[PDB]
């Protein structure tokens, strides 16, 4: 039991610009605002709560090491890397291609530290120095496919980490479990043809991106059957999420027998998130983390690495993230002060449409060898 | 003919404090934040868009007139009025009662101007000077019952306005249609025994408060049948809302034949709102407004007054509000720049559970004489 | 009689980006920040106080009308106008030339409204519809010379107004009195050879720009003697400023007999300004305004137009501006709540070095015909 | 190429709730509109901390955890009555002002005030007794305006006096110096040690900037403490030349005469060229030279024992570079330019003006009475 924790100051310095989502735009009458939806303060407040709560005293700080060009090229194209260097070199940075993904001047340095934080924690868990950990990285990763930045993501951090373990550590099988509320299309893309990385995405159906995350997207060639999408309807809460964990996610992991589990740990499924419509509470994320850590203990010697994805409530995300940290440390010392306010809103009964969405995926488990 | 518009600078000066929802609290480790969820910038950004878009050139600006004690006592108890001016007269103000509802020293001035904005616009529409209008007030109203402040609401603005229309203008029947995503419990309470003010609330079921808004809440005594709740499931979008408008709301208004329609116009049912889980877009709000305004044209010579309630997306609320203003002016000159991004997310299909929730209410129409 | 007042919502929407002064830059480790020093909220808070104080009920609101190409060319070169059109048309705008003055895409719209606010107010004062007024414009103007943007100024608003007054309003003489704390180098340049616009600048010596504002800069050719710089030492307060008004500025205006006085009204000489080291309080600005308005009454039928320049204290600038507005309206209804706090800090004694700096300018007065 | 340099930051220093006003509270009747960042908002000091980390300076520092100041610690500098009153405000559901109408605190805010004073104490404990050579305690809230019996001017407890008190009573040092270069007069520190020659208190400040009624050169202490308080009031517009002249002519000679066993620096950066709360012209290079001179003095006279403790400073833009310059002088690692250097160097302040010279000359005769 030693739990690694990655925070780098520059994770809080990501420049999301002066827009809300896209850039500010006078002709469209999109007024500038101080905090873009993805502003780094949300994740910084999570870090600061980790410290102020005293959880930091039970964690082993791990320094990020910047990802090299060669590290990035394991997961991404040369053109993509060149384009990110171009944008980062501009005097005020700029949009990276999709119109909602700003990088500041010099912001490539932070993207390298974000991917490198995930890699470094993976490395140190795999040696046995650490039993597990949480890499509280920013910018996020899971939307970025081989040849682009997308959806606030510059490089696919979890895929860079999985690529490292496969290339360097002699790991035959790795699983990436993504519970960010948005479809992990980038991760799905990168490993589409590859059975050596089982990619699972639990998400709100068609939330982002628009035309993806269907359960019929199962990979190709040798990789067919090694991508599992679990699209859930808007309004799904703890009961639906936990049913999905018990009926689909955990059985998939046990069938596949990964040697390492990487969690794309977003908190944008929270009850208070502006960028999705789900009803998960901190206690829901707690139970999700507890189940996944316990699964890792059973099947891969406890080797589990959490890597921050999205989440957009500066108010509530810190308590969602703290719950996961407490499940790693085993020190449960602070309440969720929003518990009683949120518990009365619902989401804790499994609805028939939620049950049916999960049942659609159960047959795909038979094809995991 | 002429459309009134109320904005007062002090609506943007409401001091929501340094907490997120409740106050910042060091022992709970709730870190202070610049913008409380209910910070006035959200509604100020709506006002600024009304101006910057050119909509202000098609509106007649109407100054708020502070609500008198006489005005406030038509909706509220003598003890409540005394208690707010007791609280406002305290050296730094204080707690109105529920732990999420601030008032500053002299913050009664803003509460009076908010209610008075609704009254003054009502007076000018109901007397025939204006055809209709929008009062972009703050603080909001609909959670304040006869004897208390609640859920960010000091006085029940729409009920103060309805009370004025009844007692001063001699209207025999008024309807208040509340499409803020939270249950209008305050409005329901005030008029509970009174068939002369038909109160309708469309809302996310049990979102806030956690214990009201059931469709069994129908009024009492002579008021029985003149309160209609339409609780909707989380995830409901444009399709559910428009189905509710056509199957329940418009028929209720036609059966009742109000001489004035007041709309409690919240935008917290929007797709990007943190404080509910609904999926309405600016186009949904546009169609809701168009339907209600056309109903008013048919049954009460177009006498319709919109009064701002909640809504918590500083990014997207301005476009939701602008769409409603455009339906009043008839000048549709600015695209919603979020439309394509949000359209893909859904909410645009009437789901069986949404339809069933609305169908439960249809039999209640028979009792509206 | 009537006092005109210009505010346009877009003046508050100028996007100053994510840096402090220059852009954020990660190599330099200049961390992004929400409010650039020149963020438009400072001027917006002045506008909001004009309204909240009740001064707006004593003012005649005057809509800004976009400055035309012909208007701009009375102060600037064809090349500069075309370059601003070029930068504003770029997909995400850009650098206007100096590395720090930026325009967003379509930002030319705001620059035209800023200059056009000054023009429209000037027209309506000159015709006698209004006796005087205040144009609370943004972006500012006085650093922009004939052939460039500079120091966050796109067009020289007061020179566009002066040029309009000369060519369209028939005025043979105009004076521009600039009491922004920084040297009005742009205004000086534009009218350098022209005795028909007397240009006066009171400023902190070498504050910005670093190499101009010496009292030896007196114009050339027919314009020799018709530019007057009054550089003052850091730490100069109410005593120095009022002595400079009494000994130099008012005598210059009286000797010149302008038909209109345009004031470049900055408040960055205030006691709490980050971007200069001067000690002027709201009462100092009040007295400067009272004196200049009274001078206008004596020499040009009261024709005086105030046009906003700089000022960077969001806390205190609103009260400095309000004091000027109160001298225009004659309604003195709110105290400066900082009065006692700032009065104790000094600046209210004429120091020998301050007296000496002002006495250096006196011989230049003899040459004004 | 350096010995161990202690550094104190605690997350809660960044969580001090300064409210919704500018200076005093927001006030509707006065028409003081609410604002996100109060002048004294903790982000300014947090931006300094984050630059220490992002610049790589943190790799050359020894992080030292704050230890909460105990009642006994606070009572070496303050009255029992003052300690008791800070508890009450700290219990209020949203906190409140503590006395003077500009000194906001929270429910629980005493926790942070104890951690601020305790950061100064803990660094002092480790520097004295030789574990560390020197250090910087980047604390918040600040200290120097709080006198024996009150909170004042954003200060709850007098952090540097709590540290000096510990050094005197617990470590048994006979002589301590507190050098305060925050731009405002250190009236609280002056008050606490007024009668006491065992703590030499020096304050460089803008004359009558804050408070409005103190900091004259005739305030020299009383009784056995007569001659062991030295004020150097300077005129508005004073810059690097004035401050370095003051260091060379008054401050450093005073320290050499007094022979303190420990030098505590009340390290504010509100004398900077871009500060809203004073009218001085010091640049980061100025603060660099001031720090270099003071550390070298400590090396000469008290075995290098020097503890910097954060006081004021209100430019979130520029303060981090001023603070970083001081940190670089402690580590000897000079890896980042001041990006404002050229912009500010043209503004002046680097020539000694006659009135500046005169203000400093007035104080030189007081050096004769330091025994
Ligand atoms: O955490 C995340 C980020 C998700 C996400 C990112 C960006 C989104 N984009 N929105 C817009 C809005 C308006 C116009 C164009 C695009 C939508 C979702 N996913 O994991
Ligand atoms: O627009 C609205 C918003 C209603 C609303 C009402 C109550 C809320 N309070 N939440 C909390 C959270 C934590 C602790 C106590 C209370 C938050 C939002 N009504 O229309
Ligand atoms: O009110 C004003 C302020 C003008 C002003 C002009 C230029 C400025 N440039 N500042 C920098 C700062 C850092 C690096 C380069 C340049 C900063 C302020 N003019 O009237
Ligand atoms: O760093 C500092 C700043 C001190 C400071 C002290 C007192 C201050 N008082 N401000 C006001 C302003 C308005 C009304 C009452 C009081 C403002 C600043 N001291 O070291
Ligand atoms: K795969
Ligand atoms: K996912
Ligand atoms: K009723
Ligand atoms: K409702
Ligand atoms: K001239
Ligand atoms: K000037
Ligand atoms: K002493
Ligand atoms: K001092
Ligand atoms: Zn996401
Ligand atoms: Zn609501
Ligand atoms: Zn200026
Ligand atoms: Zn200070």
């Amino acid at each position: 039991h030693a739990i690694g924790y990655v925070w780098n100051t520059l994770y809080g310095w990501v420049d999301t610009g002066t827009g809300s989502l896209a850039a500010a735009n006078l002709t469209a009458r999109m007024q500038p605002i101080s905090h873009h939806l993805a502003h780094p303060d949300t994740k910084r407040r999570f870090h600061e709560l980790v410290c102020a709560s005293g959880q930091i005293e039970h964690l082993t700080p791990i320094a990020a090491v910047a990802a090299t060009d060669a590290d990035i090229l394991r997961a991404h194209s040369a053109a993509h890397l060149e384009n990110m260097k171009r944008v980062s070199n501009l005097p005020t940075g700029g949009d990276t291609g999709d119109g909602i993904t700003m990088m500041g001047n010099g912001g490539l340095e932070i993207a390298r530290l974000s991917a490198g934080g995930a890699v470094e924690l993976t490395r140190r868990v795999a040696t046995g120095e650490l039993s597990a950990g949480y890499a509280l990285v920013n910018p996020p990763g899971h939307h970025a496919p081989h040849n682009a930045a997308m959806g606030f993501c510059i490089f696919n951090n979890t895929s860079v980490a999985a690529g490292y373990a496969r290339a360097v550590l002699g790991m035959e099988r790795v699983a990436i479990l993504d519970w960010d509320v948005h479809h992990g299309n980038g991760t799905q893309d990168i490993w589409w043809n590859d059975p050596s990385v089982l990619t699972i995405s639990l998400h709100q159906h068609l939330c982002f991106p628009p035309d993806s995350g269907y359960s019929t997207e199962r990979g190709a060639g040798n990789g067919h059957g090694y991508n599992i999408n679990v699209p859930l309807p808007p309004g799904s809460g703890n009961a639906a999420y936990l049913h999905a964990m018990d009926q689909v996610v955990l059985p998939a992991l046990r069938a596949y027998r990964p040697q390492l589990i990487i969690v794309g740990s977003g908190f944008d499924a929270s009850m208070l998130d502006p960028l999705a419509r789900m009803m998960v509470t901190a206690d829901g994320f707690r139970q999700m983390a507890r189940r996944t850590i316990d699964c890792a203990a059973d099947i891969c010697d406890g080797r589990i690495v959490f890597v921050q994805e999205g989440g957009y409530s500066p108010h509530y995300l810190p308590f969602c993230g703290l719950a996961v940290i407490e499940e790693l440390t085993g020190v449960r010392s602070l309440p969720d002060p929003y518990h009683e306010f949120l518990a009365g809103m619902g989401g804790n009964t499994l609805l028939d449409a939620e049950r049916a969405a999960i049942e659609e995926i159960v047959p795909l488990l038979a094809d995991i060898r």
